[PDB]
């Protein structure tokens, strides 16, 4: 298959991130991208190709207009404002407060974000505009008949909702592949979400669709970030009623035990009638990973890719998390071996 | 007047602010209450006494008792989960979020909070009950027939609402204070807040509440904390109907504009028939205050406190914000001043 990387998105870049209460490091940085990178041609997918730039046409279907303009100049506002630190949010839009839009910056910060671990930093929107530009010539190449691609996205895209950042994440690469699927003649697509966190932002973005399925594996919300989605009674309102398909699960779970939710999420996207499946792939399921509690191996990513692959229709596999040790390539590169295999 | 005030709030002594993208000594610091009493005692109000202890009676009738359990035992979880720094939320249940409360320290710190910037400290709960007690034996003195009465609580209490801390603040005070008179007899009270951030905490309280009417004179939450409630199209709900007056106002607000705001307050206040006034008193109003917009000087402390006086029912003034330089004190003993004389 072809693997679709921007080294733009190098421009994301951000020093800091608050976790446990301190400004450290992030853990999604750009060694994630040259771990994934190195593995994934040394299992051989070595035919790698930069994207193509895109415009905002698709993904103006999936995002509202005014968080991609609050995206766009964000961090320019921010250190006109005087702030000496990154972009960070801290008041939010929480239980019962208005919902009018406020004019400043710290006041759109919070109301355009669902989490403040994820700071803003020159570079950012160019970098998010990079790797949605790696998840739509993806989408296209399934569009033009390849059964397999895989979008390189840094950074990753599955906690932007319809118009909140957050989780590291600024535009929900899946959902633009997915709507460019639809708009190259799709008429039903699913996203199977296999990163450990749940996919709240795809969630946001498709819960009223029923053009798209969602499925999401991952910790259980009532003590895994997100935290505040991902529950298995949510099923879809509206128009997308039944069409979100969540599967919690807890500490130390085994693949053993997750590979029976894949199972059933693929019975469900076989019922609704997918053509095609966009995958959101995070390796951070792997029993190494530095924030995750799910006990999978390297060798279970390889059957994860077969399994997935065997719904015989087309996949888009797009990069999610994954973090801390290098594994994160190998582990990669071996759902590619199963979906190539 | 009695001045009421614990050396307990010594037990709140946080180490870290999240602002501007760094984390900074607070503002909300134990100085203030220091520079304060000083003050207070230096304008002849010398009468000080610790306030006695008080259970949660009172404070149930105003807070979530899930949230209140929350605030005992947060800094204990979070040191016990490992974290680091001080315990600062992430993760916020904003717009099309599940209402479920999650199990773990990090998710419930997230549901319980509305501002980021506030982290939890050891100290921060016991401190916070004796803020409590300051506000309910200020409120007993105005029940036993005193005019006037000053609660001097540290921490703050206006952004705590039914069950979220934020802006410093984790029990709301003048709200316990309210309903500690109203407890002790009273049927129709009010809270008059000159803080220069709005009461988000205390209006949530008494939205839908028509014993207690709330007015507040406040930055503009298009371009202030706490950004997300303010609006002067918010009047109350339900039973609360009409008892929620908001005056917003802009950049370099002078007394010259702001008191006419005063003035309007107290004729609704007057109309609704309150018994008693509890004065929700910050002077981050003052022209020299870090954080804060407004330009009132300290000569037109003593113009406030009058002014609201006139009104001719018994006032209970609750310490809230002013920070930055020791002025602080000046301008609430000018409070004072103009209340007694
Ligand atoms: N104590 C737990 C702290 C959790 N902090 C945020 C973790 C974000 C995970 C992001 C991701 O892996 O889901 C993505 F796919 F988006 F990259
Ligand atoms: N760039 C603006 C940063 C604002 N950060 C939070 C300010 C909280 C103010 C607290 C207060 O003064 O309203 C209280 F009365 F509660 F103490
Ligand atoms: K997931
Ligand atoms: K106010
Ligand atoms: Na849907
Ligand atoms: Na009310
Ligand atoms: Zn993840
Ligand atoms: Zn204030």
């Amino acid at each position: 298959m072809r693997v679709i990387f921007s080294e733009d998105h190098k421009l994301r870049n951000a020093k800091t991130e608050l976790y446990g209460g301190e400004l450290v490091p992030p853990f999604e940085a750009p060694f994630r991208a040259e771990w994934i990178l190195a593995a994934v041609k040394e299992a051989g997918f070595d035919d790698v190709v930069a994207p193509a730039r895109h415009g905002l046409e698709t993904v103006l279907k999936v995002h509202d207009a005014g968080y991609l303009n609050f995206l766009e100049t964000a961090w320019d506002r921010w250190k006109a404002a005087g702030y000496k630190g990154e972009a960070i949010a801290t008041s939010f839009p929480v239980r019962r407060t208005s919902p009018r839009i406020p004019t400043d910056i710290e006041g759109q910060i919070g109301y355009y974000c669902n989490a403040a671990e994820t700071a803003i930093s020159p570079g950012t929107w160019e970098a998010a505009l990079s790797s949605m530009a790696s998840a739509i010539d993806g989408a296209d190449l399934i569009a033009a008949g390849h059964k397999a691609a895989f979008s390189l996205c840094r950074p990753p895209g599955h906690h932007a909702g319809i118009d909140m950042f957050g989780g590291y994440c600024f535009i929900n690469n899946a959902a633009v592949a997915a709507q460019r699927l639809l708009d190259k003649g799709a008429k039903k697509i699913a996203i199977l979400d296999v990163d450990f966190h749940h996919g709240n932002g795809t969630q946001d973005i498709f819960y009223e669709r029923g053009d798209v399925f969602f499925a999401s594996l991952h910790g259980d919300p009532a003590e895994a970030f997100p935290h505040f989605l991902g529950y298995a009674e949510e099923t879809g309102k509206g128009a997308g009623a039944g069409t979100t398909a969540n599967y919690p699960m807890g500490r130390g779970t085994p693949y053993s035990v997750w590979g029976e939710a894949l199972t059933d999420s693929l019975k469900r996207i076989a019922a609704f009638g997918a053509e095609a499946i966009v995958v959101s792939l995070g390796v951070d399921t792997f029993e190494q990973d530095p924030i995750s509690f799910f006990k999978l191996t390297s060798p279970d990513y390889i059957t994860m890719g077969r399994t997935i692959a065997a719904s015989g229709v087309p996949l888009l596999v797009v990069m999610e998390g994954g973090y801390g040790v290098p594994e994160i390539g190998l582990n990669v590169a071996n759902v590619l071996k199963g979906v190539a295999g």
